[PDB]
């Protein structure tokens, strides 16, 4: 409708959502900047409707309790406090059971953070060896997968980095960055993430194809009549290979030999 | 419930199966496109008849604007769900409703091992190697529309000399690549399943373009969520990982 400004409800992550810096103040959603905010800057040209950002009160993502109760961005639009979370929201069963995703804007998965020059080349090679230790951040999304997995290899990936989980997973995902920077230590880790850093740390790289395919997805209340139309406007960016300058525009660091 | 899916022949996802006796119906075919059919069968509890697409095509626009293959059977609702490696898109989208991808892919390079070519970038910045992509595919399409300056150089590259460097379709790309200096530019998917079966061949390079196949419906459908929802639960079952495995191995490339 013409008349009504949709809630967006979003989260501060570098580089998606980040507070912006300027010379002169600053007011409403131009206080952001960042990939989503392009994002949304494009959906909104396309289809026209006007949008007010607002951070989720929690800070977080969106998980259930223990108590089957949701939190974070995922709340907001249950509760109809937000029309769209436009945020690097993953695309995962039990969140679609509960709102409705927009087909993914980036696609992704688990990747490999490590050195040049060696041998390895996927997880099958770090699975199949043990001279070189691997791992996650404890708890996270990555971790959760290998721990959760009923495949084979990563059976046996998960196997090692618990047995080695003192040495294997670390604090956070900046301990784990460092120790692939001090250590023989390859991280898994969600392939944005690692393509983050890797524009970063010009003597790190990403190894090998995605592991865990899935998508990041414009959130919304079940029942949204926007989804459709943000499915479509997302598929034809991605035509005019719109999505593909943004990410570049974005994860871009200042060069690297 | 029994629900008409459409599809199409495609090696592996839909086959005929080989036996010494007579197979009717659904029993005629195999691949990886019927064990997902068998898999959100069961989530979702419904019957279905395989009905192969009578045009051959996965679908398309006329001039006029009149669609074609599985596409068309969906809009014309003489399909309940196309399952199939239908890749989704803008267009398509706009016609059809689509589940969430069940299979992500993109375009990637297929060539010979032991070369130094690592890149598209690594091809384009040179001659001596021929390559290009099916006349008329997607993957010339992306090719063709690309603003990409790397890729745009590919392109007056591929498109020079009446295009010699274009292949009439995958088969005779796949050959000449077995054959000849020469590397073919095209869907992921398929190189993987090539390279698995022609041992000396390999991909070049990571993905470019991503995209993926979704189960299409007729705009509309009330199964679109729910095999949304199915699929989402076979990834994380780890069920699309062992489908895309047992399909896709060949018989080890020592
Ligand atoms: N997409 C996620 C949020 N999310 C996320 O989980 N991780 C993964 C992560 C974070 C700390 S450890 C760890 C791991 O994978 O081991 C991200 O890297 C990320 C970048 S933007 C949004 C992100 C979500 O929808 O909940
Ligand atoms: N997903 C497509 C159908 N489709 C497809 O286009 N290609 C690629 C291709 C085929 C001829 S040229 C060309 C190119 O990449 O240049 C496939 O390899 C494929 C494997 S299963 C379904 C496939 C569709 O929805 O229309
Ligand atoms: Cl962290």
């Amino acid at each position: 409708g013409a008349n009504r400004t949709l809630i967006v409800t979003t989260i501060l992550e570098e580089p998606y959502v980040m507070y912006r810096k300027s010379d002169k103040p600053l007011y409403g959603n131009d206080r952001f900047e960042g990939y989503c905010l392009d994002l949304l800057k494009e959906l909104s040209n396309i289809l026209g409707f006007l949008y007010d950002v607002k951070l989720v009160p929690d800070g977080k993502y969106g998980a259930q309790n223990d108590k089957g109760e949701w939190n974070g961005m995922v709340k907001e639009l249950i509760d109809h406090r937000a029309d769209l979370a436009v945020a690097p929201l993953t695309i995962t069963y039990v969140r679609e059971k509960v709102i409705d995703f927009s087909k993914p804007f980036m696609t992704l998965g688990i990747s490999i953070l490590y050195r040049k020059g060696t041998p390895i080349d996927s997880a099958d090679d770090l699975a199949k060896q043990t001279k070189i230790e691997y791992g996650a951040v404890r708890d996270g999304s990555t971790m959760t997968f290998f721990k959760k997995s009923k495949i084979s290899t990563y059976e046996k990936m998960w196997a090692f980095m618990s047995s080695r989980q003192q040495s294997a997973l670390v604090k956070n995902s900046d301990e784990g960055i460092q120790r692939v920077l001090t250590t023989d230590y390859a991280l898994l880790m969600e392939s944005t993430s690692i393509e983050y850093v890797t524009q970063r740390n010009c003597n790190l790289t990403q190894i090998g194809g995605l592991i865990d395919s899935k998508g990041y997805g414009v959130g919304t209340p079940i029942g949204s009549p926007y989804r459709d139309k943000i499915t479509i406007a997302i598929l034809q960016l991605q035509e005019e290979g719109k999505l593909h300058m943004m990410k570049e525009k974005w994860w871009r660091g200042n060069g690297c030999p």
